[PDB]
């Protein structure tokens, strides 16, 4: 597509003119041993987040980051990674946020790739520094708490966590604590991100996708906001709704539940 590429296409374009392959994951230890030939790495925690404030980097920082890494405005960017391509989808969203036009996701991420047995490289990579200039933030695709609060009833609210997180039965996936209140935003619909993807990690057809979200009760006549626990899994769904099925107004609530379930006085709904 114009926003998605297949492993085959990727394989056959490893070293094509103005095309940069970038690996995104929250750890980056996977890249420091095996990665697509020519690929560079962005560490989600250490490169894309603020060191002090609960926030991701701003325009000026984003520009210095990409410059230092050799990404140019006119490059076509291919994103891919582990953890079900979650953070690749998070990066995809950061990119669109700062106005990058030619950005494409790699269907399946680092997991379809490894499964097809495609060649990986362990050779260090460094590109000549560029002169990248980000656009001021496009908040048409970002939701902040207040507008998240102001929604409720007004908008499709899509909770992409697991059912047990959604119902409030559990606070977080499997590892530990996150807010201090369990549950979801009143009115919210539970489509665990996972349903939008095949066993191998690739996105499902627009036919399967429309069905999935129709069945769950997504109101096509309403504007939509997606949320997760840390925006993690929500930017993956955002990409699905806006980029694949092409809804016009879809925001990612990056704050997600870690913020929401910690706000005092905010409405909450238990159960399913």
């Amino acid at each position: 597509c114009d926003v998605l590429v297949s492993a085959d296409w990727a394989e056959s374009n490893l070293h094509a003119p103005k095309v940069v392959f970038v690996e995104v994951d929250e750890d980056t230890s996977a890249y420091d041993r095996d990665h697509i030939a020519g690929a560079i790495k962005l560490d989600w925690r250490t490169d894309l987040q603020d060191p002090v404030k609960r926030d991701f980097v701003d325009a000026q920082q984003f520009s210095k980051l990409l410059s230092e890494r050799g990404i140019a405005n006119e490059d076509t960017v291919i994103l891919y990674g582990g953890n079900n391509n979650w953070f690749a989808a998070y990066a995809y969203w950061y990119f669109k946020l700062y106005g990058h036009e030619k950005v494409k996701l790699l269907d399946g991420g680092r997991k379809k790739w490894e499964l097809d047995g495609r060649p990986l490289s362990s050779d260090p990579v460094s590109r000549p520094v560029t002169s990248y200039t980000a656009s001021p933030p496009d908040n048409t695709i970002r939701a902040f708490r207040d507008e998240v609060l102001a929604a409720i009833n007004v908008k499709n609210l899509i909770d992409v966590r697991s059912p047990d997180e959604f119902s409030g039965k559990i606070l977080a996936p499997a590892h530990l604590e996150q807010s201090q209140r369990p549950g979801h935003i009143p009115g919210a619909i539970n489509v665990p991100w996972s349903r939008a993807a095949n066993e191998d990690g690739t996105f499902k057809s627009d036919e399967e996708l429309a069905k999935l979200y129709a069945d769950a009760g997504l109101d096509n006549s309403k504007e939509t906001i997606a949320y997760c626990r840390i925006g993690e899994r929500s930017s993956h769904t955002w990409f699905v709704l806006r980029e694949l099925l092409g809804h016009q107004n879809v925001k990612n609530y990056d704050g997600s539940w870690t913020e929401y379930g910690s706000l005092v006085g905010a409405p909450i709904e238990l159960g399913s």
